[PDB]
């Protein structure tokens, strides 16, 4: 199950980075819509952390060894972090979250595919449930930004 | 016989069923700034609409009537017109649609209040009164969001 | 697109779930006979569940870039379920049979939903149909048991 | 000035006390299919009845009155008749008895509604209206179990 | 009171009248302490109603036929009711509740003895549980009244 | 028009604000046996009063009115008079003051009820009726604590 | 040499002491649970929607007694039966294969039969515990006997009968 | 001794009373996009303000003081100025006015902290500190909504 | 041969697994009792959860679940032994892991059989149960200082 | 008449007071593997003990007695002995100390049961029985954690 | 380094233990009007005292100290004096006794605050400030019940 | 670190790294006591995350710009991470936790002093509350390890 394991570990790195980005958005947001979106980041972070612990623990259960240091997360993740900046608009912050979410849904499709190929049906459901929710969020986020989900 | 109390309860069943459909369409097709507050707010409105619908229908049953209970009956008896879902409608326009729907229901509930008062059906009268109070409060709030007075 | 039929079955479900709700509510209202006190509130539970599937399936369709049916005309014209005027003289067991018939239809609709979404690689939609089908079938067993019959799925 | 309102509230106190007693008798003496549903349903009914009793008695106190407050006063002033407990009454018959008590109560509440309106006691008028709404809903549901229209 | 069923029915009657007396106190009470003791009667009434239902249903379980009319309760009960009087003092009202509770405690002891003698151990426990609570209440009401429980 | 309803709603906003102030003084300056029960009771009464205040004000807004919304407006339009806090007042005197305030409120709510009934503003009418009912129940209880009949 | 190993029919099943009745109850409660669960699954007919969930409530109550009586045996120094083999062999209740074609009336009459048996067993446990002076175990049997008897009344009432204890 | 800790506590009582009044005005008179989020948000702030008011007042009582307890006393002693309510004002102006009242309270709570530190009144010191911490958090968030730095 | 057969097998095996977990709950002695005694309650509630769900899926599918102790004991692959207080905590946990290993294996078989037969509902039931039991093996093994070794 | 029952109730008050003290010592002085489970567990034990203490003392009051109510009285009448706290005692020694306390309490509650039974004090009898049941369950569990039989 | 902060924490342990014992005596021996409010109120006070007790003792453990943990140590180190329970004491004298205990604890907590402030133990300092704040508020309330100023 | 803003940001870095370390322990833990200490790491992480958010938001409130990327956390933190190892014993993992907590308490002491020096009472209290809780944990962890707190 080398590929299932590998994608689970890739997920651990990327979710760790995704959390960090969402927290930056939580903190640096400024503009109309702050009062609704600030707490919404909290909800997203909670959901992301849930996936991260569950995917990492599935890897452990499969006899893997999850990335568990900031260096490992940073060097393995495909997500790039930029310095926090208050001058970003609310709408650009939300577009950043959509971008991160689009990537996560892409990674979870990969994890679904790989685990399906290897017969790891339990890991397959983990990725399917995560992808379901993340795609729902992409619809809602895109809707707030006056756009179709464009999955 | 409470003929008109019964007639107006059934009108309300039809119109509430269509009102719910319109709110659920707004819920789904909404796009633009404010989606995150207004999307779940439609859920709140739909629950309330739904509560009135079941109470009014069951008051009509209680009074010996026969509530409308098919979509055909709802469509053909409602005064509310439905249009196809369109994502290009703005938030402010979507909210305006909801206000128009609520103004109608508020007027309908007024008519039900008046009719039940005259027939001496005080229980029905109270059902309409409570529904109207809440709906008019929603109108104030929606209109305030839209930068406007309630204009009741 | 590659999900054209996934979308088609999601929309079908929206229309049929809307009509199925209408029917359950009719049963809630027009019910008369021994067992009213149990089954009357049970219809509320079914409607609640049905409404949950309705919102979720329509919203998945939106998420896939579709346009859900959202008028009573569209529900009525697209649904394969047929409505009749409410009648207090239908027996409790006839009303329960009617609900069973509706649930059999939805289980089959969800089966096709599963198969179509499965073939298009839309696994999220696949799971939505799968969860709904499971509960609907459990309901069929219970309703049939009340009626003194096997599930006969 | 509020002598009639006061008298009808005290009538309600007596009648509700006796209605409570009849419902508790049904609760205990019930036998036949449906017991498991209707036994606890009688507790729901008794709680509701007890709520009206305390509200109506305390409204009378509030208006400067003196509520009946002994079993003899309840029994002698109530229009409802009690009968000895009997396990051989059928479920259908027991539910029919509750319907009878509830119809009487719905009619008492209409009277109380009427009298309180005539004397300009709008608080008492509301108390009777709310209670009537709920009792009448119960008659619908009970009659339905019995395969009948509410026949209000 | 020949047996356990006889005492159970006696308690059904007395608990019904006890309830009525407590309800009278709830309504007719005036004086300093009203705000505490008004709601407290509700608590006592709920407890009394609990024993009432438990004891009656025990009698049914044993093959009896509980009293179930106001006439039966009033005639079989050893408690006496008087017309409501607002001019009774709050301390007199509490003293009246104590009187009722002392009677009930004594009835429950008689129920305990009879059921013990007959070997009706379920009924025995019912009376013992009820006696315990009533006696604790007598202590507390007596204390409010500046008196020893005097059981 | 609905001018008198709008006027009595606004009077209530002023008078509720001053009543709140008076109850908070009582909560704070209270001394004597009974403090431990009446001190928190004042919180409860304040929560109820603030509930009516917000509801009546927002009803006024909904009707196209403009509620009083400054302490100057409350003080100047209210019929209730305030005095400096004084720890030397007895519990009896504090509770009697609450009763007087409550009596005033019950009377204003009866005026609101009459005016709204005249103008056909049924929603406003019920708001006043609900409030009057609760306030009158409180006057019974306070008066009972003080060893007296409600004497409404 | 070594000590000879006894070969005997290890008969027991003489409800002599509290420990013995506690273990018997352990056995009977396990089988009662099994019967209740069969009624739960195989039930058909008008009343299913009320009685299907009700069996769950009864099962939970029975398991509560099972655990508490078993743990009381442990506390007193005993060794509770803890195998389906031990339960089936020591229990005086009889199990039959599941059958969908039993009326609700027949189902509830079966439950009554098991409950009557349990109440009688708990009465035995009560009497034994009392002669021994085991007042804690005595209480356990009394509490369980009380509620089982209440259920008998109710089930019998659904069936249009007196409790007939 | 406690002389100016008592003084600043009473100042806070007046200012919090007025701040409460302003927040309630904003709640009622707000119109424009953001209404549906900011309207209930004002209730949150009012509950919080009210908490400080009661705690600070009761600390003053505890210290042997006599808190201000009439609208006249609040109005005359508060440094905050009230204006007549106006629906036309924009949401962003409304939020800016709240920020203005909060900045004042934070500066008042600092003076409270300062004077209670020197005088040795450690309990009053912590009350002001906790309140200041939360008001400063609100300034950040309100300013953030308004597209600005906190600028404390 | 089918989903119905694996479902019934699970009914039998879950019944016996419950009994084993209850024996551990009762006979457990040694350091850790205070945490592992109640944990067995958690495991039993979970097991009983699957038991009822799988049994009722069987009924829904037109089957007839095993419903006597004799049917459970005979059809089950798990072997019960007599309760003994002298087993250590670490040995009792080792026993639970073996039972859970067996269950995870059965659930894989159920997953496979239902996948072939195109019975996605039953497939999902087995997939959900397997996920949880495997997670428990990880934790139990970790308490026993070992890898999951699935 | 109930002198023995009163006597044992009061003995229990003293002993439960000292037992609480010993348990709290264990809570504070525990060091070693198992701390994180056993530390909060002593809180569970203390709350249970405190419950018996208050119930038995109040039963004594109810019966006309005068419960020990000072540390001097508790210490002088308790048969349980206290030693100075020592972090150097092992977890397993601490648990053994808890077991010995509970064995004593179990024995005392049996003496209570026996005395109250002889005297016909069934309420006091039931209090000791219920307490003994729970303590004995704890002895089993504590012994199981120490790898031993309950050995009552 | 922190020997004086440790000493005062440990003094608190003894004093809080004796304070608990006094409150429990009051809880049990109380007779007179007000019993039904004050009896349970003693439970709330005991719960609060026990909170400080465990918190202060555990802070002492955390700082490397060894808390008093025996009735002998509590008794011998506490500055509070206990007397035998007396039913013949009035409610008002019982409450006055509680006030004395509380004035003592508030002085103790003031010492604790000052000592810990001098030694730069900011955590222990906050523990004392919080405890003092609450005990002082209770002194106000108890004194108000007794018709007096707090007189801190 | 010269001012309150500087130490608040130091804490943001260090709390982020401390989270990572606790999460490492949660995952790699093996040995008797796992079942207690595994969920305990969750409680610690929840608490750590609380300080992280409060301290960062206080920095924003004061007009600062908190670190908000893994790069900033890892480079600015004085805590060091190692690769996850299943072979570390329970007691060694708990000792790792203790040492992280000891550092954190020392940082919050420094934050207390710096903010007290600058008259920033609000920040002072934040550090004070955090240190109180961390010190209590050190005592309990040390107790589990058979040792004195040794602050
Ligand atoms: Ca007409
Ligand atoms: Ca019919
Ligand atoms: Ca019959
Ligand atoms: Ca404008
Ligand atoms: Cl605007
Ligand atoms: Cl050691
Ligand atoms: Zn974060
Ligand atoms: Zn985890
Ligand atoms: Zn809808
Ligand atoms: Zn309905
Ligand atoms: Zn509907
Ligand atoms: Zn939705
Ligand atoms: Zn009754
Ligand atoms: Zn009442
Ligand atoms: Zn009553
Ligand atoms: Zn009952
Ligand atoms: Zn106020
Ligand atoms: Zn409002
Ligand atoms: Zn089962
Ligand atoms: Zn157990
Ligand atoms: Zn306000
Ligand atoms: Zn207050
Ligand atoms: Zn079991
Ligand atoms: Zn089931
Ligand atoms: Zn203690
Ligand atoms: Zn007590
Ligand atoms: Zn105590
Ligand atoms: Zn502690
Ligand atoms: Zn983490
Ligand atoms: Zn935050």
């Amino acid at each position: 199950l080398a590929d299932s394991k590998a994608v689970l570990n890739q997920a651990v790195a990327d979710l760790s980075v995704a959390h960090s980005i969402l927290h930056q958005v939580h903190w640096y947001m400024r503009g109309r819509g702050f009062m609704i979106w600030h707490p919404k980041m909290d909800e997203y972070m909670e959901e992301i952390d849930g996936y991260l612990d569950e995917m990492s623990e599935r890897l452990i259960t499969l006899g893997g060894a999850p990335f568990s240091t900031l260096k490992e997360f940073s060097e393995n993740s495909q997500l790039k972090e930029v310095l926090g900046d208050y001058n970003v608009t609310i709408e650009e912050q939300l577009a950043r979250v959509v971008e991160v979410f689009r990537y996560l849904a892409a990674l979870f499709q990969k994890g679904f595919d790989v685990s399906d190929e290897e017969g790891d049906s339990v890991t397959n459901d983990i990725f399917n449930v995560a992808k379901a929710s993340i795609e729902k969020h992409i619809w809602m986020l895109q809707a707030e930004l006056g756009q179709a989900p464009k999955l």
